[PDB]
């Protein structure tokens, strides 16, 4: 599956994941992708809050779905 994450400046991140592919995988890519650390990333989708440990398909993320980086 590809998904899309947008930075907090809105830069667009392409990543290609699998349904199990945990958060914390998603954001090692990130840091790869961005040289944003792992522990700096918080990502929503959906509006919800994404844990390190769940996994893609726990949220319902799918093909073609935008998660978002933030503050809080
Ligand atoms: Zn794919
Ligand atoms: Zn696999
Ligand atoms: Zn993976
Ligand atoms: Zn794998």
């Amino acid at each position: 599956m590809q998904i899309f994450v947008k930075t907090l400046t809105g830069k667009t991140i392409t990543l290609e994941v699998e349904p199990s592919d945990t958060i914390e995988n998603v954001k090692a890519k990130i840091q790869d992708k961005e040289g944003i650390p792992p522990d700096q990333q918080r990502l929503i989708f959906a509006g919800k809050q994404l844990e390190d440990g769940r996994t893609l398909s726990d949220y319902n993320i799918q093909k073609e779905s935008t998660l978002h980086l933030v503050l809080r």
